[PDB]
């Protein structure tokens, strides 16, 4: 339906007014970018599924979500994949990885004071029957 449709372009109007915020902030800026395999050839390799912020507006943009839920995945996945790829003790690895937390922290925090739960849940309604 038409609400339903107003629904959804609520949601990425939030969505994107979080990643906004989140792309903004110096510490998050190694993640606003897809990794370059001409600095990282093996980047490719061992992370599967590459994300950054970047790819996630893109990804509101096309659609691609239609809860909170499903981006926060995407939230998730960059977290992970920093964590996964930079593993060390040294302070390069470490910076990144207290980076990565922190762009996630910030992320759920921002979606904990923000959003509606009772708009989560009209989202997942919607989804849930299509
Ligand atoms: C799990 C996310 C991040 N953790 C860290 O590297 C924290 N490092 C320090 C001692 O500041
Ligand atoms: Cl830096």
């Amino acid at each position: 339906s038409m609400q339903e449709e107003d629904t959804f372009r609520e949601l990425r109007i939030f969505l994107r007014n979080v990643t906004h915020r989140l792309a903004i902030d110096k510490r998050f800026r190694v993640f606003t970018k897809p990794v370059d395999p001409d600095e990282v050839p093996d980047y490719v390799t061992v992370i599967k599924q590459p994300m950054d912020l970047s790819s996630v507006i893109s990804k509101i943009d096309l659609h691609k979500y239609l809860t909170v839920k499903d981006y926060l995945r995407d939230i998730d996945l960059i977290c992970s994949n920093a964590l996964e790829y930079n593993p060390d003790r040294d302070p390069g690895d470490r910076l990144i990885r207290h980076r990565a937390c922190a762009l996630r922290d910030t992320a759920y925090a921002i979606i904990k004071e923000e959003l509606d739960e009772d708009f989560e849940q009209l989202c997942e309604e919607i989804q849930e029957s299509r």
